[PDB]
């Protein structure tokens, strides 16, 4: 029973997009986007919501002065 993409995506849709966060470009992207989301089986929708939330987890990781080169001090 509800077995769909409700509300977000499924388990299996979030192995394709790890894998694309990786290869894209570590940033969300108007025309790869649309592009990767119907290849991946989702819409830009889910993608967007998917990847900004790696977003937040990669500065934390990764350690990101924001986007570009600033001294945080």
């Amino acid at each position: 029973m509800s077995a769909q993409t409700v509300s977000g995506p499924t388990e299996d849709q979030v192995e394709i997009l790890e894998y694309n966060f990786n290869k894209v470009n570590k940033h969300p992207d108007p025309t790869t986007l649309c592009l990767i989301a119907a290849e991946a089986g989702l819409t830009e929708e889910q993608t967007q919501k998917w990847f900004k939330q790696r977003l937040a987890e990669w500065r934390r990781s990764e350690g990101l002065p924001s986007e570009c080169r600033s001294v945080t001090d």
